[PDB]
């Protein structure tokens, strides 16, 4: 679910408010996304967008009823290390290594203040 | 919570069915608890008891209202061991390790069938 996709990016980033952060920047990250990623930190929430319509695809995941933003699963962050519990189902366990990706891909990339809140009429 | 307790000991014993398996054993393995431990996994108990006492006393602690066995903390399981999420805060944190501790502690000690479900009037 969103809470535990943001402590992850702050296990990763622990100076971070992801939800203010990270909302709305680029093409991708935020709620949907189209067009061409403007930068590395977009293309992380392209694939992540991917990855979140990939699990849709599981017949695990068709049971679900809470979709993905609100489907729990659980996780530690240790050390500013995140792993996935193995008391997740298949489902939870997909939608948790999704998420995990990209938080490891956010701490990687820069991060352009430009890019936020950025016009849509640029996707 | 008693559902992330349920998982710490299958994380660390498999084969079993923790609600089933360890519920009313010994003197302290269950609600409340009073007597002399009758062995070791009921001294498991019987201190896991004694650090749930403790947490009660944590000022932290005394803003939860949701009394230990509701309390949800994170953790998670991963080849067999159990970790104690960094996002707890520090009553769930204080209880996570109570539940660690015992989990571990139950893996190590010999299993008395004749202890299950053992008569009060031994406490
Ligand atoms: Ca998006
Ligand atoms: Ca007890």
């Amino acid at each position: 679910a969103l809470w535990q996709f943001n402590g992850m990016i702050k296990c990763k980033i622990p100076s971070s408010e992801p939800l203010l952060d990270f909302n709305n920047y680029g093409c991708y990250c935020g709620l949907g996304g189209s067009g061409t990623p403007v930068d590395d930190l977009d293309r992380c929430c392209q694939t992540h967008d991917n990855c979140y319509k990939q699990a849709k695809k599981l017949d695990s995941c068709k049971v679900l009823v809470d979709n993905p933003y609100t489907n729990n699963y659980s996780y530690s962050c240790s050390n500013n290390e995140i792993t996935c519990s193995s008391e997740n189902n298949a489902c939870e366990a997909f939608i948790c290594n999704c998420d995990r990706n990209a938080a490891i891909c956010f701490s990687k990339v820069p991060y352009n203040k430009e890019h936020k809140n950025l016009d849509a009429a640029n996707c």
